[PDB]
């Protein structure tokens, strides 16, 4: 009948034997080129012009639109658990705010700058990052200033963005993160900070490789940033554009970025590895975007994976691929989990 | 009052201007270093020893355990839509099959070899890949033969695996895909095919970088491959082990792999990029595993993403990262979609 | 008999000691002898003893001779008898020899490497970070440095 | 009972055998990629505006603050033992010297320029290097000119530094060594030497990688350069900043450095190796700083190490790491020791 056949084998070659390096729990930690720590985390905040706001963004599980009067009580526990950094997005809902050139983006009475002043006053040790763009402030929902045919106007757009970024830094932001993907905007932002005598204390964290695709969903609600007039494929990178992403990384580093962000993260880990070579002397940041985070939550409550397990697997994923910073909506969860681990 | 500030800007530098390369639909195709085609797809089949089986694997949406009498009617439409390759997994349910050394893995009456004979007879132009391992055939559910303390026995395990692989090739498999991750098994499998005069017609497709983690869920059901006695962390690579993965890629190529598989895929795209350098002269394959595929389905029916959109985004992801082959449960969907695209 | 090291018996003896520690329950062996080829034999011994799959070989692949070992010799009563350890400890200027020793021990089965001493040899750690980029690199802060 | 076990061994592999290259005293010299010679040494001098000064700097064993009338008798034996180079630091103690913009840094009556004129007259074959900075000449003790909030003013600072450096070269310095670490100062210094027709005979030796930390102690006394208003962490590099150091090396070479200094030395040898690649076509200099040198002396008189032995070990360390020049307070000792060795 049928029995187990065993082939005649040669002595073991040393070259074959990898197992001595990962047979114990502590070893699978020795095997990581970087470990996750609390100060690596950056938590997004969506700031309302309604100062009493604390509204659920139904598309973005466990995250709300908060106003300045409710921020202190929100951030206090977070800071106590070790949160070191926030990335501000403003969501101004008061009618008549939005205009073709994003005027309210750097309105001193606006949610972002008020947010910056609040946080500097009440949490002076908190590192403040501001998203720099016009899409939450424009009428058409696009990231820049447009010509009449609805295409982006590079020159006015970047001239406007430089202004907004410097104005955030003037207000007290420690770092500006331009998310517009419009050609050459980092040069102009850097030049504006230099002219304003702020380049020596403002970190330019460029979304240098921000891709177009199906993972932005939950955010647009969180920011009411739904476009008007077509899609953002003419400046967001196309998912297959590795070459364009490599050139964008090189470009933004040349134009003054102190750091770079790759967005989305899990679906673009190879681009993070690319970045780890091109921008080896710069901090690389992963942005765990709303669709990725929401995907994890859905699969979890469907029983496909465990939330905390897949959270650690994916965020360890970022560090493996070369990131040393992480923008994530699971930051509250990790400030808890990292005490145990 | 507050008006839009525009900073004084310099003339545009040519170095800044990337947009001329991706302003049109056809360009975002010109920008891909590889495009998805039908012959890149590899579809898994789970073959039952019940020849009348066509049972839903509830954890793996739209995929079933099929028996040989139902295979012809299943594969016929698939081949007609262009399917060129299958990867066989056997799921023997007849009691008393499973034994400590995986005896039934290469049982000529078993689902795999019967599957191989059926497919060679009825679909002679179909390229047949067989998963090579012992976990579906053992009592303890582990991928190899174990010592008494329950650790893996490298020597007997690899001696057994070499045998199974050669026996599949003797039966008519065109390609063997060892998924065991046990040190040096590719050398012995290659040596066995050479001794059996089959090395010249058998492709060795090594799971050279197969990682441990939370994404295997739905499969274990599909294959009834749930472990017994602890976890597979002592041979599956640990999620952070980039160094170990790089060494495993080099090793399996040195030991005779004609191609390599990275598994899982989306959560490990950086490893695919790593592989694209180390194994630049070899075909690289992505395995879209049951948990990843099930995650896409869940998020989709939750409204987070669109199924076909995120399917193309992720599978384009594999090609961008350097894969030129794709094992995926969405192969039926893509044989349809690629006609349009 | 002339007091030089005997490579063959030395390494045959070391392989034995290392495997015996692993047999006793050590998770990792760290050979600090710097005698040519000892990692191959230790690896081969663990393989023959069926322990290579659970024993990490952490080689002192770049251990240098010099003035920083002082306090240890007391701690271990390891003061030499018959000359110095310059014929196997690497000479402080031997960057080339250190690079070759790193490559060699990785080829012979090290799962990890140690550079010793540490602060005075940081450039060798950087060297190691390239040669042994896929392996854990360990610094030993030795008794004289501390 | 317990006897010595010897395992069965294989024949020796040639690949294992390194020992044939270092079994003799002469070989451990053949093994060095560079040997220490006398002309590699650079000796610091701290020049007093009291011309009769010869005051012990208690924190810096065996080194004094000397005035011009005592310099000839000090330098004469040194030159006779082979000293080829000095690096001048001025320590002006006459009250009312120090002012917010470092006015006295290039005072023709000041210790540095007087020192330059003395040495050119009395030791015309001596190569003169001058430290270029403002910290010994300012009221606040900082290395540059500051805005009102106490941060550094890049533009005036570098405009001032360029002036000081050119003025030293005008006085007769052969080399300028800017130690300020303020962004872009090498460009302006180079441009100033070019405009003054001195770029063709003035070596720019940039402290391109000068790190912040705990090793500067003994110097601050030697130079009375103790800060006022916080710390120098906003321009000195942070100890972990390898990326910033690599970029600073590239930058200063691009801006005109003919050579670079890494400071401190022993605790930063990996940065010297980094520099040996980035600046492979430039002389690399190690600065053995006051805290490192004082640490050697303390450990020595505590019996932990032997002074001459650890001196040769560390300074050989610099050459191994890629330096070919050494600024050190042990230069008197080595001019003696190198005759024997
Ligand atoms: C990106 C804004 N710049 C964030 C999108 C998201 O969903 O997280
Ligand atoms: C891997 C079997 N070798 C497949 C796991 C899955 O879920 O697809
Ligand atoms: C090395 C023993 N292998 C340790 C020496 C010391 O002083 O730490
Ligand atoms: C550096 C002055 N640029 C010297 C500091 C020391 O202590 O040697
Ligand atoms: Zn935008
Ligand atoms: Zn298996
Ligand atoms: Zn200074």
């Amino acid at each position: 009948m049928h029995t187990a056949e065993f082939l005649e084998t040669e002595p073991t070659e040393i070259s074959s034997v990898l197992a001595g390096g990962y047979n114990h729990p502590l070893l699978r930690q020795w095997q990581s080129e970087r470990q996750l720590t609390k100060n690596m985390l950056i938590f997004p905040l969506f700031i309302s012009d309604n100062p009493d706001d604390f509204t659920e963004i139904d598309s973005l599980p466990n995250i709300n639109r908060i106003g300045v009067n409710r921020l202190k009580d929100y951030l206090k526990p977070l800071v106590a658990k070790g949160l070191r950094s926030v990335i501000l997005f403003g969501v101004p809902l008061i009618p008549g705010t939005k205009d073709p050139v994003g005027t309210a983006a750097d309105d001193p009475a606006g949610p972002v700058i008020q947010g910056i002043k609040f946080i500097r006053e009440y949490f002076p040790e908190l590192y403040i990052i501001c998203d720099v763009c016009l899409c939450e402030y424009t009428s058409h929902g696009h990231c820049g200033v447009l010509y009449d045919d609805g295409t982006i106007n590079r020159e006015r757009s970047v001239s406007r963005l430089a202004a907004v970024a410097v104005n955030y830094a003037k207000a007290g932001a420690h770092c500006v993160a331009p998310s517009d993907m419009i050609d050459g905007r980092i040069r102009d932002i850097k030049r504006g900070l230099i002219n304003a005598n702020l380049a020596h204390k403002t970190f330019v964290l460029s979304y240098a490789a921000k891709f177009s695709g199906n993972l932005y969903g939950p955010f647009r609600d969180a920011a009411c940033s739904a476009p008007s007039n077509g899609d953002r494929k003419c400046y967001q990178l196309p998912p297959a554009g590795r070459g364009l992403a490599r050139r964008a990384l090189e470009r933004d580093m040349s134009e003054g970025a102190d750091g770079i962000i790759v967005k989305p993260s899990t679906f673009y880990l190879d681009i993070m590895r690319d970045a780890s070579e091109i921008c080896k002397d710069l901090p690389i940041c992963a942005y765990h975007v709303s669709g990725e985070y929401a995907m994890l939550h859905a699969a979890a409550e469907k029983g496909v994976v465990d939330l905390k397990t897949i959270a650690f697997e994916s965020h360890q994923g970022f560090l493996r691929a070369g990131a040393r910073l992480i923008i994530t909506y699971l930051a509250p969860e990790f400030l808890d989990w990292l005490d145990e681990e």
